[PDB]
């Protein structure tokens, strides 16, 4: 049900908040497809980005601002806050607090995520890292 | 109903796509609140951004990639495509094709929008406007391989 799929998504959020990547990935279908900016991203590459992001921002926390479900999909509007602790986009760590915003959309089959779409706004982070004014 | 609220949201998309800002704002409650990056944005400022955006990208088109509704809310994942014909963020128009991606979330009361939240990914546009470097995927891949190799050296004994 929508209620159950929402609960599973909030468990994936909890996994992020424990810095437990396996607790997210365990819900993926082996046939999962990831999309970002209307282009497919391989699972191998997605895991690299997850591991890399966790390394750069080891204390990151997700706040779910809104959650919505319809049919076999769930969408979460999330604010991330962290400290910049490891090299990210070529910028050496500074210990400064950073934040960004995203919406993750997931589609489920048989309790497993088969499609995952993200829209990520890193404008505030790019500003803090000196990439934008 | 959810179906009706989705239909109203798609009318707002249609208004964008015929470049008619009045056809969007007519669905706003007088008491509407807009949020972006967890901060409120005044309706005055929102309309100015809409007007300025339309001037810079006069042929813009919204493609609805997904639409979802629950309770009194609707969310749309949208890809925008346009040509850069007017000055934007201090960058003179190139005539280049550009794109960006966003999610809009709307809450309705009595058929009018009372709350509006956006999450906008302008990364691809920022690259096109020269605000961020334009780096090929293969070069990003090579940089990632290098960074991994350097990290590996640092834990090798």
């Amino acid at each position: 049900s929508m209620a159950e799929r929402k609960a599973l998504c909030l468990e994936m959020v909890a996994a992020w908040n424990r810095w437990d990547l396996s607790g997210i990935i365990k819900h993926w279908s082996p046939d999962i497809v990831h999309y970002s900016e209307d282009n497919e991203v391989s699972s191998a590459d997605m895991v690299k980005l997850m591991e890399g992001g966790l390394k750069a921002f080891p204390d990151l926390q997700l706040e779910v601002k809104s959650i919505m479900a319809e049919e076999d999909r769930v969408a979460l509007r999330i604010t991330v806050t962290a400290t910049h602790q490891g090299e990210f986009m070529g910028v050496q760590p500074t210990g400064q607090r950073v934040s960004w915003h995203l919406v993750e959309e997931l589609r489920f089959v048989d309790g497993k995520v088969v499609e995952h779409w993200d829209v990520i706004n890193m404008r505030p982070l790019l500003v803090r890292l000196g990439k934008l004014p």
